[PDB]
RNA sequence: CGCAUGCG
RNA sequence: CGCAUGCG
């Protein structure tokens, strides 16, 4: 009904300034919204809160609390080859990983280097 | 379980300096949660942001962003005689009240004067 | 073609929060846009910066800087009983008056009190 | 007519502090000036601001914003052999730098190492 | 308290 | 450096 693509463009396009935090996390909203077909509850509860008059931040956070998916789910590890290749507004917000982190705790992702060493994206 | 005072207590011994706007917070977290029986709750919440690296002001903040009593919440009204009443670390977080202040948003207290002028505190 | 009502609204609807010193700015922008009948021109001035993809406030001081009538122009006076009366998001960017304050250098209103005393709002 | 190092020694006078991102932005301010033959007409900008009640560093991005060699400007690339050899006051101010940066905008500059990577300077 | 964006 | 908004 809509695509992993298109949503992302849509939520990117609600986003102040590039490469941010809530940019990271559009990428995995829309990338576990995809495999677990769930992008169209994802994009109309979206939508909803922008009519509602939230920030599109605030719809983000709306839903890592409120979509099945997100709730209780661990941050998705992404492969870096460097710090280098980390979104050029997220370098402020790493920290080392804890046991359990969780998306709706703001646990974006897990970045991860060659070596297999960790640093948490965190909301 | 834990006591009003007790929470307090172990919240002050984790902040920085004296008479803060988040010693504010812990007093306005403290009698919200006893109110509600949520004091563990907001401990466990409290411990459980620390652990996974939040600075003790940060720590508070995630209190009122998902312990339950806090969602929506207005700030409560605390009746003043003058502006040197509020302590003195407070006054740059000072601004006037918006129309429906909310804990969640950053809005800790509200100080009013006897003749029902008003000073919001925010975070 | 535009009523200074409808322009203050549509550009208050860009606007992040409320009584800012932009907001300020959009009422002194439309009342010396509708006294020197260049509402028109503001309004087409706004539209085409939001196009290329400036923020309102960027397209807002532009106008200062770009149209004839706040050129050179001092800022206007505004009467007010207290500084309860300046809006509620303007309060930290108030300073003594300089001898020429221009609109084109950020300097929006002129807030006067009923004793004479007189408070510059500055961007 | 002032020089270049007097107009840059009348900055570093006013400014608190040392190896700031503020007195970095006095070299470039005072390099760029001289090459377009604005020194002048950057310290009557310096000396205005002040006047009307602007912090130094404050006064040293109205330059930036209304000296015309400024405008859309881009950050100069200084090349630097480590980290180390960036001031320490301006650490905290170093980000990646954005695909087309801008003085106007804030940054300062950008500093490369000798296999090419960056350190953007941003206030 | 901090990060992000916008603006000076 | 500071103000504004957003978010934690
Ligand atoms: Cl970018
Ligand atoms: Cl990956
Ligand atoms: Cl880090
Ligand atoms: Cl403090
Ligand atoms: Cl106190
Ligand atoms: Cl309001
Ligand atoms: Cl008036
Ligand atoms: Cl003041
Ligand atoms: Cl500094
Ligand atoms: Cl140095
Ligand atoms: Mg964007
Ligand atoms: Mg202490
Ligand atoms: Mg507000
Ligand atoms: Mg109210
Ligand atoms: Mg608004
Ligand atoms: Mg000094
Ligand atoms: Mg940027
Ligand atoms: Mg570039
Ligand atoms: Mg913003």
């Amino acid at each position: 009904d809509i695509s992993a693509k298109d949503l992302r463009n849509i939520m990117y396009d609600h986003l102040p300034g590039f490469g941010t935090a809530f940019h990271q996390l559009v990428q995995v909203i829309c990338k576990l919204g995809k495999d677990s077909n769930s992008l169209d509850i994802i994009h109309a509860e979206f939508q909803a809160s922008l009519a509602e008059g939230d920030s599109p931040q605030c719809a983000l956070i709306q839903i890592t609390k409120r979509v099945p998916i997100f709730q209780d789910a661990a941050p998705p590890v992404i492969h870096i080859r460097s710090r280098g290749d980390i979104p050029r507004a997220c370098q402020k917000s790493l920290r080392p990983v804890p046991p359990s982190p969780k998306i709706d705790r703001g646990w974006v992702c897990v970045f991860q280097l060659q070596d297999g060493k960790t640093l948490g994206l965190k909301i």
